[PDB]
């Protein structure tokens, strides 16, 4: 009944964000669970690198979200939504060094850049402006990885 | 090992925290989950009424993992982690006016600030510092639960 | 004489950015118009929600024109001006309640969404940069109608 | 002993001010208690709508007993010296909807600008400073019912 | 039905400044227009120099209307709106220099200071709040004025 | 019909905050009263060590209500509220000294921080986020009693 | 050649103006002369309490000497122009008590509140918004003699 | 002469604070001795993680000696006057590594959160306001020696 | 190794890049360059257009790197490899007029706009994302030159 | 009877800085006449180029007299003062372009630069903290001269 | 080893500044003792009037410390240190009137300003940056003692 | 023909400035450079603790070129114009460890803290002023070669 023009292809795409959606949502709670076990002689700098990433990918979400809502569908933001949508196995590290932790994370940035790199290629067609969204989250998201990636490597590693 | 002092009794409230981090974590994607399927002629109101209340539990959820890695053990932050010690049923509403979701919140503090109360006499002899937490906490939560209350009462309502 | 790159294919989104120019210029005069005369138990909600957009699509204005005055043409932003490429009638809503302002709004956004996705595809080709402006406003824009839509629905209303 | 002018032709207007300073104090509390006493489903629309108001006014309070004390008189601020100037029944209507507190709160204001605008014209005379002081306030007081007003209201009401 | 005082001499300030709110949307539309106008080796100076002078007239632009509203009658805010109650032809200056630009400013500002000191005049016996207002305005414009004016003269030019 | 868990306990309470609602409320304004009453030479020093204890204090109260108005009943904050509550005299210092004022506000704050250790201890069992928010605020109200008697002493003064 | 409406009326005004500008000018480095001479057990209280007011006048300079251009006039603002229309004898006052310079600065202030109220009235009739400007100052520049009174007084001293 | 309330239960609270009052000034000169001597290839980080910490501690004494002269006795904060009351040899640690200083200084806290919570329970009876004031700093003691001790762990080191 | 996905094509992308964050680089040390050597009578104008350019194309030197970085390879920025992929001669002019130096300009960013406009068609298939930075990137460019190009010109200069 | 260290020699600085501060203190009105009575198309930039000057040189008054004043003597800031050790004549250019204006103020500068260069010599053996005050001040005095003499060159005009 | 430059002529200077880093660190220690056991009827005057000179001094003595561990050598923080470098008797004054107090700081800073002028010309020739560090420094602590001198002379006291 | 007294003495200086203006601008690039290759698990750290020192430099850079120019000669600050007065090798590493790249950093700052202090000599007599801002400049250069050496060192390495 309610989207910017178009019934479907809308319909399509808002379901395409809210699998991001809700990517987030386990995105920045991983985040932040690691935030608060990572560990060891850096663990005050990675701890804080992550805090931004938290806040922004948050935003992320709202993002989405109030993107969907505009699309017409509504948005479902539940620990149980996200479980339903979800694709990895839930962030299994524990108090752990960094080390392990962002290699844990590279890991799962790694689902989330390949998967909205998709939603993009997906988007290019169906809805412009949600792909726009995506890609800007994207440029943030991989930059992210960047950092936690740079934490272990030398030659090229 | 870690603790602040009591290798046992910290244990036990290390427990305490993580049924609470659990449920704000819960609480704050719910909150974040009204405030965009929220919809009426005050819906903005409401939305926004929310935002604040988010970004606070979100930093309550921070306060007391903080604290249960200070404590000694690791807290567990991941949405696995939170239906591992959620005790409602995950929030139930979906698109839905204001007046809705409100009671349907009013609920969910329910549990909250009857759990958090709970806590902070089971609190009150092992270790106090964390009770003073959830006592900051309950003012703030209990409060947001009369801003939502305050939405549907004249007589009692 | 002056452009970034293509004679014809500027003045070309010269035009276009124009016809923008002045659907924005209305707009937020239509805008400001509905909030100072929005009315009833829901007036403040909406009379600020209205606020952020106002100043946002008034610098939406200023980001067309100085395009516009890069791609080498001269913008125009006298109330003649826009009259001269507005193809609405101007909002005719005088004082009022919030759900007639913004059914009424609603559908001025409507005009506003779609001409500007119709402009988007018309710069595909032509400039991508014009293209990305455009782009950005829309998500902002289309926000703001679901802002406005959100206010009057609940199964798909 | 110490005016800026005039011995005697101050003493008048600084009756005239504490008239007004005990009023603000009168409204001040007033409009808090209406705020932490509104409720239904429009209650932090107003309940915030009041708040710059009260800090609005409370100010508007400083600036004639500051302005008294400048006369020569000493300005009187305890809720003794308030009930003694007051001229109106203290606010009745305890918690309540909106639209009640709001029918209130109108008139309250009612004795306010009616009031204010009475003292301005006793001014024109005396001190003009002075005049200019609640000619600013007068302003911003009467902007303030007509946000009250607006909430009940539809092409008179 | 709603002023704060006088049932007639009120509509008569509220038509009075609704003259005055058509001419502020005029300039603060002018105002923009001429700064991405403007042109030659002095044009981030005067380009800039205007900037505040929008957002100001903007504002007293709000001021206005809200006061309007607040007298009873309601403001009116489009470009209809606009051409109905202007007095001027519309700024004919496109793409030209600062001095030609400041020319036709100049020009414009005069119908603005003419017509407002005209009204505070007219507003003197009418009301007085609303005399303060545009008295205000009043300055602030006239400065506005001299800052063009400023900009060629030599020993009266 | 609502609190947060027990009728009557809050009832209790409830009638507890209200007391102290209405001491700050007097406080205010009396503080506010001898604000602009102070004088002699050491007049700037305290006519602004006050300001913040005002602000504060004013806060210290809404805190009072919006507690009580969460533990379900309703609060009071008109003037003929707080003299029904009052179990002083009203500030009987009118324009005067420092060391008069201070004398005369050391002793006001003796009823305050004397009244709320009273309601903290009758609180230890009732509610203890209730004695959470006035232990707080009594710290600072203490604080700031010494800031007034640190002004007239040397030995034990 | 310009001003904004009287090309007599306003070098008349434009005159009083300059008598001001001068006269602040004058005061604002007898402040600040003063703020660095004053001296005793109160010293930092006064030595501040006068800052602001030093920044605000050097600003009331600015505004008249800006509405002198803005009424046609050439606005003088060296020494040797303030001299020339100054007429007090300069701060005599040396290195000195607070007492002592209070007395003399309250002394100052009463040819700046006489003199200022004198251009008012005279301005009742020449131009109102160079009436309103110097309105505004007195205000403040009362308020500012009242608060160097209060120091030294005790009933009425 | 002067406390709160109680002449003796006051003076021993008043000697449990200074005991406190001078750990902290050790604390935070420890601290800052920490920061400029810590070394190695993780310097910044912790340098930084300090930073906030001493400027929070530093507080932490201002509200102790504050209290301290609340309650009627003087606060002693001259380094004379710390190693009176202190206890520890003096941080002895010097040019050193992050691993050494934070070894270090986990013992140094460790000594500080223990004294903490011992005064928090000889406090639970004595003065409750007190009792706070500590618990507020002790979790914040306690966070910043979790902190400190997350640099050199990872099973449960 | 490490990409966000495509070995070979991202290595592409992170040349275009590196000629990019060269050209800046570049870029904004001649505009710096420009900004102190600029002269005539209208240079602060300029100067102070230029600040924010500099300081907002450095911004774009780290977004660009930190890209390359991000899709693998190494970013190169010392003046050595600046010289290594630049292709214009070196900003040719010295202590000079503004009309000089924004020819000069002109010139400098014709090559950078017409640049990368080029590397963003290159980009259209290859990776989407760096394409997105380098678009936004090129309508603040393109801008800028347009405020530099204003500052000679009238019919079509 | 009070300096830092030697009764003559200070004596002696006072007596240079007191030079100084009447000069600044000309200057600073000097500045701002220059800055309200300057004109022409390049006026805005300068007219404000100026504005961070003479905020920054009346700062330089108050660090001269602090600075006599620390050094035991009174410091003098009253128009009659700076008359008495004024070694100009008084700034003689009334409204003007900026070309003039300029050429008059780098003059004035020519003095300033000149005295302070001397006055800093002077003090490299008599007091270095007074010698550093100047030097601090000597350069963004110069600083600024550059930016009035950089208005009207080229080659080296 | 490190240095700058000069492995001996550094070592002095590091024991220069090591002599000083103590002296601050007593001295910000000794002002907060002073701040909070100040007391009379101009307490919050002074009290204030340090506040800003602890967080300095405080800061004074990182610069130093940090330059230190730049010349070297080790800084030396813990109170144990400073008793070891400290050449005064600790501070003799508890609680006490201001003027006491003064008079005991003056003394006090009067070893600093010249211990710190006499490390100046030792400074001269061996390491001149830091020769300019305690020159700024001594600007700033020599003006604080003017501030407290001022609290008790008139003709020379 | 313009400095701000010696021609001669000045253009020595005025080249002495422009080699360290150039050393900077390496520098700042160098830093940038260094910023975003630098890697491993400490990156975070110093990658920040670098961007303040870029910025800080870039600054320094300004400083120096306006100070040029100030002196008279103009300044030159094209990559061209810096390989021109460069004396190092343009700073070699790539993707590299902090360790490598510190150590590669360490060597780049000694040339130019050596550098700025031969600078700072030759300076004593010519010009002071110029020798004050490289004596401020160094000392931040310094301080920022100690932070980076101390990520490499522990007994004295």
């Amino acid at each position: 009944t309610i989207p910017g023009l178009s019934d479907k292809k809308a319909s399509d795409v808002a379901d395409l964000l809210q699998k991001q959606l809700s990517t987030y949502n386990d995105l920045h709670l991983t985040l932040k669970h690691v935030h608060w076990n990572v560990v060891g002689p850096n663990f005050i700098g990675v701890h804080e690198m992550i805090d931004p990433q938290v806040e922004l990918v948050r935003g992320y979400a709202d993002e989405v979200a109030e993107r969907i809502a505009t699309l017409g569908k509504s948005p479902k933001g539940t620990p149980g939504a996200i479980i339903k949508d979800r694709t990895w196995d839930d962030y299994s590290v524990e108090r752990d060094t960094v080390q392990a932790h962002l290699a844990a994370l590279d890991l799962v940035y790694n689902g989330v850049i390949e998967d909205t790199r998709k939603s993009i290629e997906k988007l290019e067609d169906l809805d412009l402006v949600s792909q726009d969204l995506l890609i800007a989250h994207a440029g943030e998201l991989e930059k992210f990885q960047w950092f936690v990636r740079a934490h272990l490597e030398s030659a090229g590693g």
